[PDB]
């Protein structure tokens, strides 16, 4: 739709502060400017615009972004020189998908650890101390640590720390192939999860909703999550501090790092607008603060608005363990590569598999990607699309046939004329 930005952002965002870019950028353009949130919308995009429609501008995880590249459902995007100054070089290689540039880098994100300072004054620096520090705040009635298990972004950290990987990256390209799901690391990682369970010291069943509501009601000692969540807790009570992820094996976790970013569609009518809105609105200090304020964006792509938050030790601990581990990849496979891990690390945390052979199938499933989960549907919704034609074709055949010669228009008459085989059984 035409005189008009519509904007698709994760609901755990700050979508509300978003809005307000939006109200800023329509009090001076007269274009009116809707955010919304919708659920898998990351799942959704792909679908939606393989017909050309859904939203102008998508806001998400760079590492989609290479998936829908390829589809050629993104547009192209031209900051010049000048503005690609205004961000961080390694956040634009994360929006470069086959040297060509296919999103606006918004904010670096990282998972952190973070703890209740009350019940938890000094937070475990290993994995290894978690267990016997859960037994001792279980006679107090509360519990060390609770995160997502429900989606591998919070468990590969740990998964990761020992050997564990996607895709590797030598001589200037990606190894398709060399997946390492299933390897020495990667096992130790998800069996000490899964003893974890074992001991009940987690449940299996744990959400996001779940770990959430714990830590911020003094429940929990500890958490894993990233910048966007800091706000909920701001609201609660617990005084929490947020620091570098626990060790594994004398090794880091190494979490995936995301670079939230803006790609814009490639059937929309606004494509200078959405530049507009984007460069000159939303990635300035004003507008990123607008964001932020709402929900915490992390270590933004902007330098100079950067250059303050930087100061923030719960930024600090966000880029500390950022560093310790990798930019996610943006290259197509990553959406399987993550329904391979998600089913893994659920399979065996609920007990259905055991650790190595959920990793055996996940590796299995890395051998044998293609196509995307997205790229099948949004293929057969052209088809569903096309199927619609056929009938419709065939209604006005049958209602042009109801209808008297005489009265048929040109149309109608040449449309009828090249059906005669069917015009003769109706
Ligand atoms: O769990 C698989 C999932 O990981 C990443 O998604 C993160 C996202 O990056 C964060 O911004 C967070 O807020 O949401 C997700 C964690 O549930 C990948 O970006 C995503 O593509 C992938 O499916």
């Amino acid at each position: 739709e035409e005189g008009k930005l519509v904007i698709w952002i994760n609901g755990d965002k700050g979508y509300n502060g978003l809005a307000e870019v939006g109200k800023k950028f329509e009090k001076d353009t007269g274009i009116k400017v809707t955010v919304e949130h919708p659920d898998k919308l990351e799942e959704k995009f792909p679908q939606v615009a393989a017909t050309g429609d859904g939203p102008d501008i998508i806001f998400w995880a760079h590492d989609r972004f290479g998936g829908y590249a390829q589809s050629g459902l993104l547009a192209e995007i031209t900051p010049d020189k000048a503005f690609q100054d205004k961000l961080y070089p390694f956040t634009w290689d994360a929006v470069r998908y086959n040297g060509k540039l296919i999103a606006y880098p918004i904010a670096v994100e990282a998972l952190s650890l973070i703890y209740n300072k009350d019940l938890l004054p000094n937070p475990p620096k290993t994995w290894e101390e978690i267990p016997a520090l859960d037994k001792e705040l279980k006679a107090k009635g509360k519990s060390a640590l609770m995160f997502n298990l429900q989606e591998p972004y919070f468990t590969w950290p740990l998964i990761a720390a020992d050997g564990g990987y996607a895709f590797k990256y030598e001589n200037g390209k990606y190894d398709i192939k060399d997946v390492g799901v299933d390897n020495a690391g990667a096992k130790a990682g998800l069996t000490f999860l899964v003893d974890l369970i074992k001991n009940k010291h987690m449940n299996a069943d744990t959400d996001y909703s779940i770990a959430e509501a714990a830590f911020n009601k003094g429940e929990t000692a500890m958490t894993i999550n990233g910048p966007w969540a800091w706000s909920n807790i701001d609201t609660s009570k617990v005084n929490y501090g947020v620091t570098v992820l626990p060790t594994f094996k004398g090794q880091p976790s190494k979490p995936f790092v995301g670079v939230l970013s803006a790609g814009i569609n490639a059937a929309s009518p606004n494509k200078e607008l959405a530049k507009e809105f984007l460069e000159n609105y939303l990635l300035t200090d004003e507008g990123l603060e607008a964001v932020n304020k709402d929900k915490p964006l992390g270590a933004v792509a902007l330098k100079s608005y950067e250059e303050e938050l930087a100061k923030d030790p719960r930024i600090a601990a966000t880029m500390e363990n950022a560093q310790k581990g990798e930019i996610m990849p943006n290259i197509p496979q990553m959406s399987a590569f993550w329904y391979a891990v998600r089913t893994a690390v659920i399979n065996a945390a609920s007990g259905r598999q055991t650790v190595d052979e959920a990793l055996a199938a996940a590796q299995t499933n890395a051998a044998h990607m293609g196509l995307s989960r997205s790229e099948r549907k949004a293929a057969e919704r052209v088809r569903r699309l096309r199927e619609e034609q056929q009938r419709e074709r065939l209604r006005q055949v049958s209602r042009i046939l109801r209808k008297a010669a005489a009265e048929r228009s040109a149309e109608e008459g040449r449309l009828l004329a090249e059906s005669a085989d069917l015009v003769t059984e109706l």
